[PDB]
């Protein structure tokens, strides 16, 4: 019987409570206090049952990560009105065009309980380097910068390659608020204090809803267990371990399939509309980008044990003219669990590419730069982009290139039953033969038979057949020239 | 209404329908002659669809390696009984003490077709080197040589697990039978050719069904899918390919799922008698091994693209004496199509082990030498030996200890849920950590965390839980110093 209302829609009235219900539980240190609630994601790391190794129960990367983090932010909420609240932790739509921060964290003054918190375990307030963030274009479809991420999240179909255009595009946000700052909301070890973040989530959960049931009227319902679910079967730490916030929801609902419906931890937010647009009104805008063939820049991230950015960056046939293809951000830190994307990052680069005339399958690779919070970092691991082009008419094909030597990427799965594929016969030294289904993880290991021709990968061609397949090197010795064993996988 | 009698119980007048039967096959160059149904697995090379690549259609290692088998052996059967057959193939059962090959071949003379077929497309007749394969030394339980194998299929339980008992088991005799010759019954490429060969698989595939049934009376029904069904969901080449005996069960029923019942063929054996022993009689044999602890060397065993002998050597306390563990045969050929068992090779050597006195867990290891038909090879991939204790009394857990350092092979799938396993500390130099279930195929390929000791596999242990596990090196270095990441998996 709580509700989420828009942080624009706010009044005066309703904004104490929200002031004072988070101060009583910032000056509140028990277990269900803000320094225990801000502490389940960043640091101080606890989860494993007494390991003695810390450990980061922040879940970013896996497949539920928007499941660990709707329960966090639930948690974060239903600490305040435990606490004296009446509404619901206020969402704020950054899709729109940002004129300017929120006003109900700018006020520094006052001693505003939103717009910082003193960590207390560790000394340390809540510092936040602000980013640009801004720069108006074009709004209602072909919107630059947030809301594309965003409207490319619920234009992705199935839930596991939409979970990575869910992160990515919230991973966003961390950066230009926390900027480049020791403890501040970009740094994941420490995002977790921050009033922002408590918040922040809150706002993203609400994209996930629209999502959520978006998918459920093009027959395609797509939430609870669908693909990667072995990984949900499991408790959200440290939700269940016996040192939670003790509310009898979160401590026994830790469960990812129960936090999958929002609608279970009495809350609703005041609308469901992105960027003033309504669920009938936006699945329109979404019909706009399906109406035109966009080719993408497949990435297949994996956990770089750090949070940092990365400025995408296309060759040119002039001489090696580069250009600013876009740049997103990846989120972690030192100590955090391991984690891989199963899924591909669908990221647009077609504007970019057709200005230097280029091909997806033909001559096409790129080197982009990537950054830490402040300073650079090895650049090294990409990896290789797997470009992808998703034709306009008649879409939810999606065609997969991934490449012919000089390849670096793990089992790479499209997923997407019908999906397909192909590869680049990018450098000309490598013909078009690789293998192809060598056979299981043993034989991937690189063994291929003595020029036996095991088809099925080709030259320019494709796929549409379902299963486990899998990609080697031509020959034997071909295969360690660039390590060619890209595991591709549907389903 | 067909029945393959006992090539014992066989008597002049029904040696006859046989003999003429098979020569007029065998005379026979149609489609559905003799020398083009033994093309169907040795060379020539066919199955796929004009490919000039050739292909052995021969499906060895392979889960449906039974399957694929079991569907050739009535082609041949049912390509004699269309020439003039009478009774069915004549099943000959290896286990019991041989005194002598059958006289159904040895009668070389008199131009018995029996004994061997003239390739004819390529010359050159179908010889034999045959190998002492006798030496008596006790039956009714504990039988040296062959029925230990084969007792030793029907023992383990689930068909994934089995399938490499029922391989390795039939392995054997296409050695002793083909020695070391040029185009003998060893020799994958070619013994198809062989009489016996036609004949000799089916008395394999009366093991099956014994088998087959015998799980069904231990509420444990596995035939059709069970594990690793996803190579089972496509037909049996080149039995479908448009090019076959043309026979209409073959060619249409060619699918695994429907070969898998035999009932099903038109045809049925004399009996379901191994050894002399009845189903509830010999099932009783089989609870004498289980009422009694035996270590077992595991093995995952891969593709070496030809057939061939290794001697498993197990090292002594003394300095270096070897002691012969025994020696089972590995069947292929180059041009083979790769494959690798998934699941582990079950094989005794518990007296071998208790002479030297060594701990299945503690510092035990051997280096054994493996052999072509002739020459010798590399020996190299082993691939280092997974122990595997399976206690008496009240079994069906079976215990799996892989190792820690200088270890080498794949993911290793023990399966048969409910099953234990644990780890080698061989090597003092490396203690107990092995990370465990790092993560995805991605972190698979080592990048470990930093000492963040993520347990699950440490010393001395053992588990019981289900599901997809793993186990990196304790540190990402240590992972690099023998390439620790045996990615475990279970059902
Ligand atoms: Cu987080
Ligand atoms: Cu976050
Ligand atoms: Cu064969
Ligand atoms: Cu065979």
């Amino acid at each position: 019987i709580l509700v989420r209302k828009n942080i624009h829609s706010l009044s005066h009235h309703e904004a104490e409570e929200l002031r004072d219900a988070l101060y009583k539980l910032q000056n509140d240190e028990s277990h269900g206090g803000y320094e225990h609630i801000a502490g389940f994601h960043g640091y101080p790391n606890l989860c494993p049952e007494k390991g003695d190794e810390k450990y980061p129960c922040c879940v970013h990367g896996m497949s539920i990560f928007p499941h660990w983090h709707r329960l966090h932010t639930i948690q974060f909420e239903r600490a305040l009105k435990k606490h004296g609240s009446h509404l619901g932790i206020p969402y704020w739509d950054w899709t729109q065009t940002i004129s300017s921060l929120p006003t109900f964290f700018a006020d520094s003054g006052n001693n505003n309980p939103f717009f910082k918190y003193h960590i207390r375990s560790i000394n340390q307030d809540t510092v936040r380097d602000v980013n640009e963030a801004i720069f108006q274009q074009t709004k209602f479809g072909e919107f630059s910068s947030i809301f594309y991420l965003a409207l490319q999240a619920l234009e992705e179909d199935n839930y596991c390659d939409f979970e990575v255009q869910y992160e990515i595009l919230h991973n966003e946000v961390h950066a230009l608020i926390g900027g480049a700052e020791k403890y501040s909301m970009s740094t994941l070890e420490y995002s977790a204090f921050d009033p922002y973040f408590m918040i922040h989530h809150a706002s993203l959960d609400k994209i996930w809803i629209i999502w959520q049931e978006l998918q459920k009227r093009r027959v395609k319902p797509a939430h609870a267990g669908s693909c990667a679910g072995d990984i949900m079967h499991v408790p959200l730490h440290p939700f269940n371990y016996e040192s939670v916030n003790n509310d009898d929801f979160t401590r026994e609902n830790s469960l990812p399939n129960a936090v999958v419906d929002s609608h279970r931890f009495n809350y609703k937010y005041d609308n469901l509309n992105l960027h003033g647009h309504n669920i009938e009104e936006l699945e329109e805008v979404l019909r706009s980008l399906r109406l035109k063939s966009r080719v993408f820049a497949g990435f297949v991230l994996s956990g770089i044990r750090t949070t940092a950015v990365v400025k995408v960056y296309i060759k040119s046939g002039t001489d090696s003219d580069d250009e600013y293809a876009g740049s997103f951000v990846i989120l972690g830190g030192a100590k955090e669990m391991p984690w891989a994307y199963e899924r591909l990052y669908r990221f647009d680069i077609t504007e970019t590419v057709h200005n230097l005339n280029l091909t997806d399958d033909h001559v096409k690779f790129r080197f982009d730069l990537k950054k830490y919070d402040h300073t650079e970092l090895d650049a090294s691991v990409l990896p290789a982009p797997i470009i992808v082009r998703r034709p306009n008419n008649a879409v939810f094909d999606i065609i997969e290139i991934p490449i012919g030597k000089d390849v670096n990427l793990p089992p790479k799965v499209v997923v997407k039953r019908g999906t397909k594929i192909m590869f680049m016969s990018v450098d000309e030294a490598v013909t078009t033969p690789m293998l192809n289904l060598g056979s299981y993880t043993a034989m991937f290991k690189c063994k291929v038979p003595p020029f036996s021709f095991h088809a099925f990968e080709l030259g320019k061609m494709y796929s549409v057949e379902s299963g486990d397949y899998f990609m080697t090197a031509s020959t034997t010795e071909l295969c360690n020239d660039n390590n060619l064993r890209i595991h591709v996988h549907v389903d």
